[PDB]
């Protein structure tokens, strides 16, 4: 049985929070000498919507199956690699949950492909041809291409808001019994053109910035810089146990604000577009 729980975080608790769970957690670096720089943490996404918000008001409500569409990258803008990313709601019996799907794409054919000029059989040529991955799992990945193309042409997807933070990865890898991860430098910034102002040029990704926070040269309509961290804590407990005690007395405390539905994207179209969306997340007045 496996949860997944969101808090906010005061400036203030950051450190005193990261040294609790520094005690329990080892921390995941990516480069083989173990060292980092300032970029490596950096996590960045561009959500698509269309002028309507459908899918904005539909992952608000949190319609059965209502799907968020971004490309993601991580580091900085030397990364070459773009996640294209699905986010499935899903609601049962057994309660909720939320189902990722995602495939990767060079940068240089990202907008080729979301305008349906590579397609999907071109895409993954090279991967075929390689012959390393099973061909279900090609065939399987080839399909989500397919549905994600087909949504982004059929919906009229466009680029509409980016998300950015740093984010810390607590893991003891080959233990997924407990994962945690706190994200800071939380931004949010304007990537659509609802407004006449055509923000990204036609590309997928505005340019004028790169993961340069603060941002300073947006202008002040186009950014939220969010106050607080978020934490998130993702549970896999073996039935029929409890969670950690650690893990249990940390989210009860008084470091951490629960916000059961927090979303970067919700909370980035409702905060930047607000005079354009009817209806408003609950974190926020009304
Ligand atoms: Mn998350
Ligand atoms: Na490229």
């Amino acid at each position: 049985v496996r949860q997944t729980t969101k808090y906010w975080v005061h400036p203030d608790n950051i450190t005193e929070l990261k040294l609790i769970i520094l005690k329990h957690l080892p921390v995941l670096v990516f480069n083989t000498n173990k060292e980092f720089e300032r970029e490596d943490s950096a996590i960045t996404s561009i959500y698509f919507d269309n002028e309507n918000l459908d899918l904005y008001y539909g992952r608000l409500r949190k319609d059965e199956g209502a799907e968020a569409h971004r490309l993601r990258w991580y580091g900085g803008m030397s990364t070459d690699t773009i996640f294209v990313e699905r986010k499935t709601h899903r609601e049962d019996w057994t309660g909720e949950k939320s189902v990722k799907a995602r495939f990767a794409l060079k940068e240089r054919h990202v907008n080729d492909f979301l305008k349906g000029k590579y397609t999907v059989d071109q895409v993954f040529a090279k991967m075929r041809k390689e012959g390393k991955k099973p061909m279900n799992e090609i065939e399987n990945l080839e399909a989500l291409a397919s549905e994600i193309q087909y949504v982004m042409l059929k919906k009229k997807l466009r680029p509409v808001v980016r998300s950015f933070y740093n984010r810390t990865a607590f893991q003891l890898p080959g233990d997924a019994r407990v994962r945690i991860s706190l994200d800071t430098e939380l931004t949010m910034v304007r990537e659509d053109n609802f407004d006449g102002v055509d923000r990204t040029h036609k590309n997928w990704r505005r340019t004028d910035i790169g993961v340069d926070w603060p941002f300073k040269q947006l202008d002040d309509k186009d950014i939220c810089r969010f106050p607080y961290a978020v934490l998130e804590v993702k549970l896999q407990t073996q039935l029929g146990q409890e969670p950690p005690e650690w893990v249990r007395e940390l989210v009860g405390s008084h470091l951490v604000e629960p916000v059961p539905k927090f979303s970067k994207f919700i909370h980035g179209v409702a905060t930047l577009l607000n005079d354009k969306v009817d209806s408003i997340p609950f974190w926020l007045p009304q």
